[PDB]
């Protein structure tokens, strides 16, 4: 494969002592989880329990993600990552890092955020609203990027919105990474709808771009009302539902500029694609989310070539945030 890198933030990492990208030499000092009490359940994921409860020295509400250890480079990873980026603007804040006593299982502490509904939001949510917080992860992602991270998995599950304080919240940075020019990387990140080209070609030295790519698909889903937008059952089916929509020409021209030799898997099912307009996919019920603006700036992130996607501080220039 042909090499590349990023068109912002290249060497952002290099500048940097191994102090602030080294991970696996980051002394953690787990405090005692006995300043915390457990209120309740919030929810299960893959390899974490969360909870809310209440810091016990000043009477607040925090959330803790109890975690399965199971990769301790990877629990060091998103310490580091969450250490760096303490602070920015719409991360979720680590607050602590704590180990229970008996069991001496991880858990982190963050800030709590008092989440609205996904399906509570995308029915009243306006045109106006869409701006808002799009520009709000624009920042988190400009930040995280300007910091040499890439999240590698941006996706609403992923962006916690508390609708009635206007406040926005990046969260869950266990697949995050820190950039270094020409790094081959793990394609296997995100989740399987927000996923790039670039990780389904099996294309290893991808970028923030990727990010981008992620923010397009949402962006995709809320002003078309159609989520997931690119709906496939496997890793190869979302290749071909993208080729669905930005046609199999440009797909071909994107492997050509790169090198990259497509997986045998993809001969039966990639078939032939025209590449589509953006006003098809506008109906009754979607009208009133949608305008020319929108619509220049998601052609503008979904896009194969990774470095042909508008950059985080670039799509923060688009005349779709006019209004905000
Ligand atoms: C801990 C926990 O409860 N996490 C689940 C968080 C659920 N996220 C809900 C959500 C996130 C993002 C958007 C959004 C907003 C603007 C543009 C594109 C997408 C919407 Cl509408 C809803």
């Amino acid at each position: 494969p042909v090499p590349s890198r990023a068109r912002v933030y290249t060497d952002v990492n290099t500048h940097r002592p191994s102090e602030y990208w080294d991970y696996e030499s980051h002394v953690v000092e787990w405090g005692n989880q006995d300043d915390y009490q457990l209120v309740r359940k919030l929810g299960r994921g893959k390899y974490s329990e969360v909870f809310e409860a209440i810091n016990i020295t000043n009477n607040e509400k925090v959330v803790v993600k109890i975690l399965k250890p199971v990769k301790k480079k990877k629990i060091k990873r998103e310490i580091k990552i969450l250490e760096n980026l303490r602070g920015g603007p719409n991360i979720i804040t680590l607050a602590d890092i704590v180990k229970d006593p008996v069991s001496r299982t991880p858990a982190l502490v963050f800030e709590h955020v008092n989440n609205t509904d996904f399906k509570q939001l995308y029915q009243t949510l306006t045109d106006y609203d869409i701006r808002f917080y799009m520009y709000e992860i624009l920042k988190a992602l400009d930040y995280c990027h300007s910091m040499g991270i890439m999240h590698r998995d941006v996706k609403p599950h992923n962006v916690m919105i508390d609708h009635e304080h206007r406040k926005l919240r990046l969260i869950d940075w266990g697949l995050a990474e820190f950039y270094h020019p020409g790094q081959e990387y793990n394609v296997r990140v995100a989740s399987r709808y927000f996923k790039g080209p670039e990780l389904l070609v099996d294309y290893q030295m991808y970028d923030y771009s990727l990010d981008m790519w992620s923010l397009g698909c949402m962006l995709a889903s809320m002003i078309f009302r159609k989520e997931p937008f690119f709906h496939g059952h496997d890793n190869y089916d979302q290749l071909v539902r993208i080729a669905k929509v930005l046609g199999t020409e440009d797909l071909y021209d994107y492997i050509d500029k790169y090198n990259i030799e497509l997986d045998p898997r993809f001969n039966d099912i990639l078939g032939r694609h025209s590449r589509k307009r953006w006003e098809r996919f506008v109906h009754s019920e979607n009208q009133h989310l949608v305008s020319p603006e929108a619509l220049d700036f998601l052609d503008k992130l979904l896009r194969y070539d990774h470095q042909s996607r508008l950059t985080a501080r670039e799509a923060m220039e688009h005349p779709y945030f006019y209004t905000v």
